[PDB]
């Protein structure tokens, strides 16, 4: 009766379809039935997103690709349990409130100016946003934005207040691209690829840094007449208690150890995922130094992706195990041999960074990833640069809301006009698959 | 300066201490010295036990026992996952409401009597606790328990209204002891000798119906004076809605191949962890038919406990790696070759149900089993018996609340004395000593 249960059932059909009428040895079949049936899947939302990633494991083990054990085991990698350093780590400095310490301290750096206001407030944001998250980020940040937006009151002047709301909501996606704790696609390509914390934040901070002024600088050049207004540093003032100043050393720490991973394992004896164990040690440090309470933990963590990212991973393994990976790679090959590497990494930037408007963030890295990263290795080519763009360019969503849950926040403030984000989002795309293009490119040798 | 803080430093002054001072070979001492840790840490609980869990992996990795991985790896056991779909069979019934109507539609067939009131509060109470929780099923009796004993006010008269109350708090912990969702105990005990669900069953069911008529019998006579009373069926009634009768369907389904595995599962073609994948089937089942959205599963779940699990199966196989399962195996060789088979278990048997009063019910069976059933396997024995004894007899919790949750929510009802538990437990502790000892050795030929 419903939408989606419709979807489903005609995804059902399309599988079977698949199934009985594609012409290939059996394996490569089944493959490439399933990598549409989860596409589908995770493309429509048909099913959450995490109950789809739980159906890849279920579906490999009972057409006997693997044994159920080692489809589940999936779920246990070690940039899994990285995520949760990273939850627990977050839940800490948000029960502990050294979040908003951060905000104050900054926001009250601006004595009383609206211009020196929305510029720190997009630069705490994005700050915020590399350990924290962005839909944490956002919703943060939601009160704070309306209380400094609430002196130019006037919405008839609103070209003042949505240069500063679709500001933030971008300054918390903009965020998430710098390091690997931050948003999903950035774990799910360190995942597939094998990067280090340190890795992951040689690409996306340098991306970061460079996107955050073009983005601004976007918003800016449409309509604002933001150069007036006054303050109204509104509530009681903030101050470092019991360990505000823990919290920031224990994570000051665990941040140190995440950079300087590489000499320090190695010079204690190369243990295997030693930016996961790092990850571990913040959860215990956080607990012995008594900081955060585990159902705080529990509450903050988002169990949902943590087990998406396992389901995505069982995928690329089913698309291996099957072949599928290497008959896509035969079937491109004719394609990808007549275009350069610059016309398919700005083919791959493009369709991204339009698909993640309609499309989970994470739910279309979770499905691209695999197929991309593991055809790229049938190619014998690193896996590495397509995989680090297909997870900054999911995270590049700045037309529509729904798109994340950053844009449909601000958005709920029941005053952004659909028609204003869509093509301020539609200029920042084709900006970004630009910048984007721009530096895959530098970064190749 | 607190109190778990200092039993913390205690216990790393102990590691430090057993590890430099103990005369065995290497891996030994480290298996030693990390089983003494590891075993205070949950006992005490100075760290929240599902840190304590976390910690294994990381300690485990850090000495050279297993590689970062190959540890983590412990956490997506396939029994972990049938745990969560548990977790999210309950999720359903209890946001659609079929635990309240369960509730109503038997309690409703007492008319107005007192009499079978109760005696049907402890019948459903141990009924919806075989598939739901013991802390969810608990909380979620106290406001039917206290809306029947509210006829009989009278607290002067309590001995009335302590019957009730201190009968389904048992009557939590005794459900618990049916199937292999219900209690953690359970699961540790099915990961750690390979139960499938049908067979934790055959066990814990017929120890279930023995002991809730022999723990009523001993709440009854002691001091009850509730052969008298009316009823106060006060409130609005309940009627099955849009697919409360589907909720049930699938459930229903889902404890028909959970029962059914092994004709099911071996004329199916035989798949690995059948069990487990029931239990995602229900997930699925569960959401497709649209019957409980993933917000609600992501509340219900107890992922500390799912974490917990992995520590302790960590802990098992830091054990055998270290070859510590066999080192004591060798120790206590002279005293269990002149201990009979009965001393053994009943020493075990004592031992837990006792232990199980200061310290969580899990958190003992996560330390013991892996030692005992390890052990176990040194001597060459099927190490199922003393698991499956330990698991049960965790659950055994009568005296003192913080024993269990349950205990210390009908508790907190301001009513039952200290004293009064304290030793109805006492009785029901040495009652069930028998019982299983009894059990235990009716189940060995
Ligand atoms: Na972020
Ligand atoms: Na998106
Ligand atoms: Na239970
Ligand atoms: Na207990």
């Amino acid at each position: 009766l419903h939408r989606n249960s419709l979807i489903v059932l005609a995804d059902v059909a399309l599988f079977l379809a698949l199934y009985h009428f594609l012409p290939f040895e059996h394996n490569v079949v089944l493959g490439i039935s399933m990598l549409a049936f989860i596409a589908v899947l995770w493309l429509t939302e048909a099913l959450h997103v995490t109950v789809t990633a739980i159906l890849v494991p279920v579906m490999a083990v009972f057409f006997g690709i693997f044994e159920t054990q080692a489809a589940l085991n999936n779920f246990a990698n070690s940039i899994i349990f990285l995520f949760l350093g990273g939850f627990a780590l977050a839940a800490a400095m948000h029960h502990q409130g050294l979040d908003k310490v951060i905000a104050d301290k900054v926001l009250a750096m601006a004595q009383g100016k609206m211009s020196v206001a929305v510029f720190m407030l997009f630069g705490v944001t994005a700050l915020l946003s590399m350990w924290i998250s962005n839909t944490a980020t956002a919703a943060m940040m939601l009160p704070l934005v309306l209380g400094v937006l609430s002196k130019v009151d006037a919405d008839k002047q609103r070209s003042t207040y949505v240069f500063v709301l679709l500001g933030v909501a971008y300054s918390a996606s903009i965020g998430g691209i710098a390091t690997l704790v931050g948003t999903g696609p950035n774990a799910i390509a360190a995942a597939e690829v094998g990067l280090s914390f340190t890795d992951w934040m040689k690409f996306g901070l340098p991306t970061a840094m460079m996107m955050l002024p073009m983005a601004i600088a976007i918003l800016y050049f449409l309509l604002k007449p933001t150069l007036n207004g006054m303050f109204e540093l509104d509530r009681a003032p903030v101050n470092w208690d019991k360990g505000k100043v823990v919290t920031l050393g224990i994570f000051g720490l665990t941040v140190f150890l995440w950079i300087f991973s590489s000499p320090i394992n190695a010079a204690l004896g190369g243990f295997k995922s030693f930016d996961t164990l790092v990850a571990l040690g913040a959860i215990l440090m956080l607990s012995f130094a008594r900081v955060v309470h585990w159902k705080e933990i529990q509450k903050t963590a988002d169990w949902g992706i943590l087990l998406l990212f396992g389901g995505g991973l069982c995928l690329s393994n089913v698309l291996k195990q099957t072949g599928t990976s290497v008959f896509l790679a035969n079937a491109l090959s004719d394609m990808v041999s007549h275009m350069g590497i610059f016309v398919v990494i700005l083919v791959v930037a493009t369709f991204v960074v339009f698909l993640t408007e309609f499309t989970s963030n994470v739910a279309t890295t979770t499905l691209l990833i695999p197929v991309f990263a593991t055809v790229a290795e049938a190619f014998g080519m690193s896996p590495v640069l397509l995989s680090v763009l297909i997870a900054v360019a999911a995270s590049c969503a700045f037309m529509l809301p729904v798109a994340t849950p950053p844009n449909a926040i601000v958005f709920a403030s029941g005053h952004i006009k659909q028609s204003e984000m869509m093509r301020v989002g539609l200029y920042l795309n084709i900006a970004c698959i630009g910048l984007l293009t721009a530096i895959a490119m530098l970064f190749w040798q």
